[PDB]
C-alpha cells in the first residue's frame, strides 16, 4: 500500500509514511501575487542549457522523467536567488484530467492545466542523493502550462510517450534540448520549499516562472494516455498527479519583478 494519487493513497495520506508532509516548508503553495514582495537584490536567472545531454525518458509510475547526464557542468542553473551552481538532473510534469486543474503551484488560487519541474542539484554536495539532505540542496524551476497553441519544443516528448505507457518502461531519449520548453520571460517568484512527492524533503529553492508556456489540447491529451500501472495490470490513467497547495507557514514569497 504505497503512496500515489488515488482515493486511498493520495496526498492526504502521505503524512502517515512521511511525517514531514506536515512540516514547516512544504510545497507546493499558492502564490498570492499581491502579497509577494519585489526583491530588487534578486538577480536575473542564468539558464545555461546549450550543452545539455538528455539520455532517457522513464515512466516511474507517478510521472515521466526526462533524465540528463549530470556528471559534468553541462546544463546548469545559477543566479537568481541561488548561491553556486546547480546541475540539471531531470525534468517532469504534473497534469490534470481536465484543463482546469493539473498544476501544483497556484497563482491567486488559479490552477493551470499542468506544471513542468526542471530539477537541479547544488554541485557543492557532489551528488543528488547527498543534495536532498541539505536545506539548499536543490533548485527546481517550475513552469506553468496552459492549453492553447502547441509548443513545438514539446512535441518530441509527446511523440515518445507511446513507448513508455506503463510503469517501469524507459526509452532512449538523446539530443533533447530543454531550451525549447522555456517561455520568453524569466521573471519569477521564489521561496524555500520541498519536493512535492515523497520523501517530501525540505531541500528545494523554488523558482516559479510568471509566464506560462502554451501547449495544445492534443499535446496534453497525450499526457493523459499514460498509465500509473505496469504492463499487465488493470489500466489506471496517469492523470491528476499533482499535490495540492500546502500552508505557507513562516515563509515569504519574493518576486524578481515589479
Amino acid at each position: 500500500h504505497h503512496w500515489g494519487y488515488g482515493k486511498h493513497n493520495g496526498p492526504e495520506h502521505w503524512h502517515k509514511d512521511f511525517p514531514i508532509a506536515k512540516g514547516e516548508r512544504q510545497s507546493p503553495v499558492d502564490i498570492d501575487t499581491h502579497t509577494a514582495k519585489y526583491d530588487p537584490s534578486l538577480k536575473p536567472l542564468s539558464v545555461s542549457y546549450d550543452q545539455a545531454t538528455s539520455l532517457r525518458i522513464l515512466n516511474n509510475g507517478h510521472a515521466f522523467n526526462v533524465e540528463f547526464d549530470d556528471s559534468q557542468d553541462k546544463a546548469v542553473l545559477k543566479g537568481g536567488p541561488l548561491d553556486g551552481t546547480y546541475r540539471l538532473i531531470q525534468f517532469h510534469f504534473h497534469w490534470g484530467s481536465l484543463d482546469g486543474q493539473g498544476s501544483e503551484h497556484t497563482v491567486d488560487k488559479k490552477k493551470y492545466a499542468a506544471e513542468l519541474h526542471l530539477v537541479h542539484w547544488n554541485t557543492k554536495y557532489g551528488d543528488f542523493g547527498k543534495a536532498v539532505q541539505q536545506p539548499d540542496g536543490l533548485a527546481v524551476l517550475g513552469i506553468f502550462l496552459k492549453v492553447g497553441s502547441a509548443k513545438p519544443g514539446l512535441q518530441k516528448v509527446v511523440d515518445v510517450l507511446d513507448s513508455i505507457k506503463t510503469k517501469g518502461k524507459s526509452a532512449d531519449f538523446t539530443n533533447f534540448d530543454p531550451r525549447g520548453l522555456l517561455p520568453e520571460s524569466l521573471d519569477y517568484w521564489t521561496y524555500p520549499g520541498s519536493l512535492t512527492t515523497p520523501p517530501l524533503l525540505e531541500c528545494v529553492t523554488w523558482i516559479v516562472l510568471k509566464e506560462p508556456i502554451s501547449v495544445s489540447s492534443e499535446q496534453v491529451l497525450k499526457f493523459r494516455k499514460l498509465n500509473f500501472n505496469g504492463e499487465g495490470e488493470p489500466e489506471e490513467l496517469m492523470v491528476d498527479n499533482w499535490r495540492p497547495a500546502q500552508p505557507l507557514k513562516n515563509r515569504q514569497i519574493k518576486a524578481s519583478f515589479k
